[PDB]
């Protein structure tokens, strides 16, 4: 049967350096958070009803985020390339407070927040399999466009402008989501 879950969770630790760092992460239940990782493994398939990442400061540097929908694409390498992507967002790596709004799930003057939402209304299909990191790498190894039907999207993140060549703790990214899960099964 259809089960609905809405919840927020720590999704990544952020560090800044002087040299830009593009890295990305798949938007599936396995990867967003270690709680939902565990919870959703008890259903075979899922469907995002709403997902958002949002940075929280805790200094010199810039943070950059946006989504790709075809696992077939090449992951940007410059702030520029990234600048094109859907759901593009950016701000100062020491700015962010106004965000907690969305994570604490309350209220409100957002303009100043570093946060972006999956399109959902523009995803591939409705029901994706619960898949794991390993699974994705694996699949990719055969045909890339095998993967886009395994994973709804990927968040790509850029981090430059640091004043240190050594990584400096800047803040973090929280996923807040509303997922539906069908088809029970043994963890």
């Amino acid at each position: 049967g259809i089960t609905v879950l809405t919840h927020s969770e720590l999704s990544a630790e952020i560090g800044v350096t002087d040299s830009i760092v593009v890295s990305s992460e798949l938007v599936m239940p396995y990867t967003v958070g270690t709680w939902l990782r565990g919870v959703a493994a008890n259903w075979s398939k899922y469907s995002w009803l709403s997902v958002r990442y949002t940075y929280i400061p805790s200094t010199a540097g810039s943070i950059h985020m946006g989504f790709q929908y075809d696992m077939a694409d090449t992951v940007p390498v410059s702030v520029n390339q990234l600048s094109n992507l859907r759901g593009y967002v950016s701000g100062q790596v020491k700015s962010g407070s106004a965000g907690l709004c969305f994570i604490n799930g309350t209220r409100s003057d957002t303009s100043t927040a570093i946060s972006t939402t999956l399109d959902v209304s523009k995803l591939g299909k409705k029901w994706y399999p619960y898949k794991t990191s390993a699974d994705y790498a694996t699949a990719v190894g055969v045909d890339v466009n095998i993967a886009t039907p395994l994973v709804p999207a990927r968040l790509v993140i850029a981090l430059l402008d640091g004043s240190s060549s050594t990584a400096v703790a800047a803040g973090r990214i929280y996923c807040t989501y509303t997922i539906q899960m069908i088809e029970p099964t043994a963890s």
